[PDB]
């Protein structure tokens, strides 16, 4: 999908392979796979198709970006990774955060998302306001994923399935609790819970519920609730696409 992968040195590639292993162990032990996937989404997602500036280029590490109200918790995620990152000084932060997202999906039992190295760390972040609003609906999803990032309606629904792991926190976003009964297991339960209604102890954001009422998003929700393999396929496709917005002269 219009992507040309940069050449990196044999030493860079070796660090990638070694960092991936250390990330597995670290992330599994710390139980922070959801936060790492969220960090990856944010580090990819401050991308714009209308300006082509900022986003998946080591920019999330800057304290100017960790300030935002959609960024509560992203500071924690960056901090958790600092010591590991210091073991692999050759790797760009951009690649490191995307590798962490790929690993987060993998060690929670999700699909193996292909990873290619070579994202450069850019010197200035994008503007605050591009990123997601849980209180909004389908027009908003299409604005953040479609218009800004060039992703398709299928990507939108698949990627929303990221919420199958993790939870909201009253002190971060203000929302609270896991979307699923197994929030460290990457499966299609996000979609099953979304369809089944609101359960005691389980979260649905207005942005999740937007998927149910949209003529295009809904049949996809039905498909993924019915077929985890179809979910895994489309999820891996969309995660790779998202992770690579930071590549290839866009
Ligand atoms: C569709 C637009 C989206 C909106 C409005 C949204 C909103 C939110 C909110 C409000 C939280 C809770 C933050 C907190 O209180 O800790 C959250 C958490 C999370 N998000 Fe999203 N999100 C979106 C898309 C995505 C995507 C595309 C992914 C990855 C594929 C993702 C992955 C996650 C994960 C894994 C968590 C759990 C974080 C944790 O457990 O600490 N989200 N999201
Ligand atoms: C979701 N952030
Ligand atoms: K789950």
């Amino acid at each position: 999908s219009g992507k040309s992968y940069p050449t990196v040195s044999a030493d860079y590639q070796k660090a990638v392979e070694k960092a991936k292993k250390k990330l597995r162990g670290f992330i599994a032990e710390k139980r922070c796979a959801p936060l790492m996937l969220r960090l990856a989404w944010h580090s990819a997602g401050t991308f714009d198709k209308g300006t082509k500036t900022g986003g998946p280029f080591g920019t999330i590490k800057h304290p100017a970006e960790l300030a935002h109200s959609a960024n509560n918790g992203l500071d924690i995620a960056v901090r958790l990774l600092e010591p590991l990152k210091a073991e692999f000084p050759i790797l760009s932060y951009a690649d490191f955060y995307q590798l962490a997202g790929v690993v987060a999906v993998e060690v929670t039992g999700g699909p193996e998302v292909p990873f290619h190295p070579g994202r450069e760390d850019k010197p200035e972040p994008p503007p605050e306001g591009r990123l997601p609003d849980a209180t909004k609906g389908s027009d908003h999803l299409r604005d953040v994923f479609g218009k800004a990032m060039g992703l398709t309606d299928q990507d939108i629904v698949a990627l929303s399935g990221g919420h199958t792991i993790g939870a909201a926190h009253k002190e971060r976003s203000g929302f609270e609790g896991p979307w699923t009964s197994n929030p460290l297991i990457f499966d299609n339960s996000y979609f099953t819970e979304l369809l089944s209604g609101e359960k005691e102890g389980l979260l649905q954001l207005p942005s999740d519920k937007a998927l149910l009422s949209d003529p295009v998003f809904r049949p996809l929700v039905d498909k993924y609730a019915a077929d985890e393999d179809a979910f895994f396929a489309d999820y891996a496709e969309a995660h790779q696409k998202l992770s690579e917005l930071g590549f290839a002269d866009a």
